[PDB]
DNA sequence: ATCCGTA
DNA sequence: TAACGGAT
């Protein structure tokens, strides 16, 4: 199966995922930022236990580590009745120097899709921003409280790769994907390759071209340190989900 | 929690 | 202005 070709590929098998070619991205501040420093709100028990497993998975991955920083964002339960983390980064995203928005709408991504195209490929990259790493001199920027009472723990967390909740994630990430895949699309002139974000398309003129150019891009991305959804996984496909559309036949 | 945008 | 939906 491709699952088993591609052990590196999938997040089901290749472990986590780091982008090695990419250096850890430093984050500008506008000119005049100062660090602001928000208090942790009051968790509840349930919100507390309901997130705590999270935490101490990001810990154990390497994804948090304790800091002392002047700032520091709320950290927000959200609920399915499973509880998330959520982190409030608001404040620090309007301290952050803005960067040009260069992820094409979905309408003009799709506007590149030729109906000479119809073998259709859809990959998805699992925990895509954190496959980036965070330089040290920007993790401060990130840090929120960590406060467990009944273990006696109290300190800050902050992150070492690229946070969700951060205004130019996702704008960073396509842009780092783009640079990765860049020769990819080099050594395949004759496919199609739509990114958008985590979000992959590949379209070729034949299934046999289209099964080629999946391994070709199975391969080149775990190798690369990021790692596919097998679950959600669409391959060499007449007809795909992609981005809230059905592609089928060259329509949509 | 807090911030932004329809009767 | 109260109220809500959606966002972090």
């Amino acid at each position: 199966t491709w699952l088993s070709d591609f052990p590196q590929a999938w997040a089901e098998t290749g472990g986590m995922g780091l982008a090695v070619r990419q250096a850890p991205l430093i984050i500008p501040l506008k000119a005049t930022s100062t660090p602001v420093s928000i208090k942790q709100y009051p968790m509840s028990q349930e919100a507390r236990l309901g997130i705590k497993p999270h935490i101490q998975r990001l810990l154990d991955q390497g994804i948090l580590v304790p800091c002392q920083s002047p700032w520091n964002t709320p950290l927000l339960p959200v609920k399915t009745n499973d509880y998330r983390p959520v982190q409030d980064l608001r404040e620090v995203n309007k301290r952050v120097e803005d960067i040009h928005p260069t992820v094409p709408n979905p309408y003009n991504l799709l506007s590149g899709l030729p109906p000479s195209h119809q073998w259709y490929t859809v990959l998805d990259l699992k925990d895509a921003f954190f496959c980036l790493r965070l330089h040290p001199t920007s993790q401060p920027l990130f840090a929120f409280e960590w406060r467990d009472p009944e273990m006696g723990i109290s300190g800050q967390l902050t992150w070492t790769r690229l946070p969700q909740g951060f205004k130019n994630s996702p704008t960073l990430f396509d842009e780092a994907l783009h640079r990765d895949l860049a020769d990819f699309r080099i050594q395949h002139p004759d496919l199609i390759l739509l990114q958008y974000v985590d979000d992959l398309l590949l379209a070729a003129t034949s299934e046999l071209d289209c099964q080629q150019g999946t391994r070709a891009l199975l391969q080149t991305l775990g190798n690369l340190g990021y790692r596919a959804s097998a679950k959600k996984a669409q391959i060499c496909q007449k007809q795909v989900k992609y981005l809230g559309y059905l592609l089928k036949e060259g329509q949509r």
